[PDB]
């Protein structure tokens, strides 16, 4: 609607407009490293994008989404925390204005430049609409972004991103392999959550993964030069579009290594 990152409309309005902000498992978090335990009853992940079909990048006014074809089991992750078999819908970015902000995970207060963020709908439920109804209907797969050597496999979305400077433009993005956005080890942290953005639904398994993967100064530039008005409105800025962290309440954060 009329929510979104600024003073008048940010996260500490949303909960107006959507009480379970203030619920008993928000996301995102600060990952306490220390208090993390290690769960040797975790599992690999599984992440099998060899199959994935990217269909279309979009500037929805809050992020840009690149979305693929869920319309049967291509890109999947299972394994580590979850049961059963999630299927790739969409992944997306938040980012900051300055390097030093962005990401809405923490990892002991640090803040990355920026968060993408993977995700992945239960299809025990059969669509994703019904799987945000059910506490474990949606996995997202979390990966930081710190700012030094370029990440090859983020060019072609950066390349494209000037075609959907503003809020409701889309671009086919066909033939994207998200497979070059991961980092090499899949070392995570789990928790029960939610999504970040309203209506901030309680139905997520998060997944964080420790290694951040590295893009360069130059690609997050152009994440910065996306618009949150749409063609033909003031110019403002793409930029800090992140939910702080959140209580952490009755949770516990596991560790999948060490
Ligand atoms: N971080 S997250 O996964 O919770 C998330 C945002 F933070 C976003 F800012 C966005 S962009 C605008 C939301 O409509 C997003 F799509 C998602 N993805 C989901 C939320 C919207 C509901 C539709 C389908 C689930 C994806
Ligand atoms: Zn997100």
């Amino acid at each position: 609607h009329h929510w979104g990152y600024g003073k008048h409309n940010g996260p500490e309005h949303w909960h107006k407009d959507f009480p379970i902000a203030k619920g008993e498992r928000q996301s995102p978090v600060d990952i306490d490293t220390h208090t993390a335990k290690y769960d040797p009853s975790l599992k690999p992940l599984s992440v099998s994008y060899d199959q994935a079909t990217s269909l279309r990048i979009l500037n929805n006014g809050h992020s840009f989404q690149v979305e693929f074809d869920d319309s049967q089991d291509k890109a999947v992750l299972k394994g580590g925390p979850l049961d059963g078999t999630y299927r790739l819908l969409q992944f997306h970015f938040h980012w900051g204005s300055l390097d030093g902000q962005g990401s809405e995970h923490t990892v002991d207060k640090k803040k990355y430049a920026a968060e993408l963020h993977l995700v992945h709908w239960n299809t025990k439920y059969g669509d994703v609409g019904k799987a945000l109804q059910q506490p474990d209907g949606l996995a997202v797969l979390g990966i930081f972004l710190k700012v030094g050597s370029a990440k090859p496999g983020l060019q072609k979305v950066v390349d494209v991103l000037d075609s959907i400077k503003t809020k409701g433009k889309s671009a086919d993005f066909t033939n994207f392999d998200p497979r070059g956005l991961l980092p090499e080890s899949l070392d995570y942290w789990t928790y029960p959550g939610s999504l970040t953005t309203p209506p901030l639904a309680e139905c997520v398994t998060w997944i964080v993964l420790k290694e951040p993967i590295s893009v360069s100064s130059e690609q997050v530039l152009k994440f910065r030069k996306l618009n949150f008005n749409g063609e033909g409105e003031p110019e403002e800025l793409m930029v800090d579009n992140w939910r702080p962290a959140q209580p952490l309440k009755n949770r516990q954060i596991k560790a999948s290594f060490k």
